[PDB]
């Protein structure tokens, strides 16, 4: 259900989203219900076909969970596609920290646990995430966990590697799949909880190309966090299985809910609503 | 060595090449010697780092074979990277066909046995062109095939699949290998010479994410020559093998080169001095 119509006729914008960190996104009011939104609009070039996202839109609309950002239709419109979701008046968790700082691990092991919850959920649908970090995670303003749009923010960038029509089967598998299994969004995870802790990824002060290389290296040591002292056994144990090189031995979504961090008890909004308040006042 | 000059010191700019096919390409006459070379001159952001080509730049020097583009040196200045190439004088084949029309059997046959020859040397040396088509082989005024540059067009696009640091190990080594054997190279000749044959790759009206999602169905056929009689049975062959979808029964670029398509007697560059003479007068 892509409503080939004008979105201004059922929603008013009001602002701007994200600093154009996600693209064109909009706060936007429905005027019947007087609910807020979220808008996001990319244009067409237009050698786009809006056929090809049918395979990725009915993905983000058959996701009944509470920790992925609600999804409320599409809109085509004069070579411009909007994307309604679910509106999170905090914005991402990076436009948070880089106001109050880094976040405390209990406040990590709540917002770990809702992406975890959200994962689980994203792969039983047999579903990737592909782009966990901070900046893919928002937060409303009850302080809770809402995973952001995966799958529609990758193809249409819109660039591949290659050229498509002379690939190979193997080539176009892998500029698809990607090489992608389930059990990388628990690497990105374990890499957004340092991200979290020290406001930076592993290797943020690095080429991007570099780090991908040493990646590759049969020597390569999987990141930890910086300071020892500062975070607990929980927590620097939690790094270390998500950060699995092998994903053989790769914890998966649910099995990370049963680890000592996220099922500790006394996770919930309220660690959040913290961060919020630190945001505001202090 | 990369001569940290103007390269204006050196050659003299005369012309564009390429009409922007391949970025910023000039055709430049050496001051000294007075040769003519190309200059490829790829821009800075500048989050770029001209040491991550290093690994690629060695690439396309240590490259002793008469059917890879020769390569020169580059030069970096003000943000501008140039790279120093062998001039092709009639530019690619997508340039030639699209004045003189349609290749013949023969004459694809010594672009392909040419570019065979040119894999066969790259596979040796364990390297991957990646991106095989007519508009990647370049011709020169003595009617000679010359595979174009490759692995430095790829990395600097410059752009990836999710984030480089919060990447996984296997989602950083495909964002690099790609998932990529040699043998895709085989692949990619075998639609180039569909290409050559009729002036479009298969699935060339077929919006490119279209095909890709074709290509990984259990059930899909390799693209084939449209006009059965117009080929001989060698090409229908040649086409055939070329186009197996399963890498692993997939000839190699030496084993092609006993094909009895590219091994038959009669083929030099005669024939494409026939095609660059249909393109200045007929
Ligand atoms: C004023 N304000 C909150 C923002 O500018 C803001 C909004 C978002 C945001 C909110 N909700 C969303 N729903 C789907 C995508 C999406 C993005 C992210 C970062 C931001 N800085
Ligand atoms: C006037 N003319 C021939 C061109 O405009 C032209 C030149 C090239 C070309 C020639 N030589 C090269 N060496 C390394 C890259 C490279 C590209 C390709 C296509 C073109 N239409």
């Amino acid at each position: 259900d892509i409503f080939n119509r004008d979105p201004r006729d059922h929603y008013d914008l009001l602002q701007r989203l994200g600093g154009g960190t996600y693209g064109e996104v909009f706060k936007a009011r429905d005027k019947v219900s007087g609910d807020l939104v979220a808008l996001k609009m990319v244009k067409m070039e237009p050698d786009d076909d809006v056929s090809t996202l049918q395979k990725e839109i009915l993905i983000l609309k058959t996701c009944r969970h509470a920790n992925i950002v609600a999804y409320h239709g599409s809109y085509l419109w004069l070579q411009k596609l909007w994307i309604c979701m679910e509106f999170c008046g905090a914005g991402s968790l990076q436009d948070i920290y880089q106001v109050t700082g880094s976040l405390s691990e209990l406040q990590i092991s709540y917002v770990c646990r809702e992406v975890l919850q959200g994962l689980a959920y994203l792969h039983s649908q047999k579903k990737i995430h592909r782009d966990i970090k901070g900046a893919n995670i928002l937060i409303n303003d009850a302080g809770e966990v809402r995973l952001a749009d995966f799958g529609i923010s990758a193809q249409i960038a819109r660039r591949l590697i290659g050229t498509p029509y002379w690939m190979a089967p193997e080539v176009a598998a892998v500029a698809l799949k990607g090489g992608y299994n389930e059990l990388c969004d628990i690497w990105s995870l374990g890499i957004t909880a340092i991200e979290l802790a020290e406001l930076q990824p592993p290797l943020f002060d690095v080429h991007p190309l570099r780090v991908l290389f040493l990646m590759t290296k049969s020597g390569y040591q999987p990141p930890r966090l910086k300071e020892k002292g500062k975070w607990s056994a929980a927590f620097h144990n939690f790094i270390k299985v998500t950060l699995t090189k092998s994903p053989k031995k790769r914890p998966s979504a649910t099995k990370m809910l049963s680890h000592q961090l996220v099922s500790q008890p006394g996770l919930n909004r309220g660690l959040i609503l913290d961060l919020l308040d630190k945001l505001k006042n202090g």
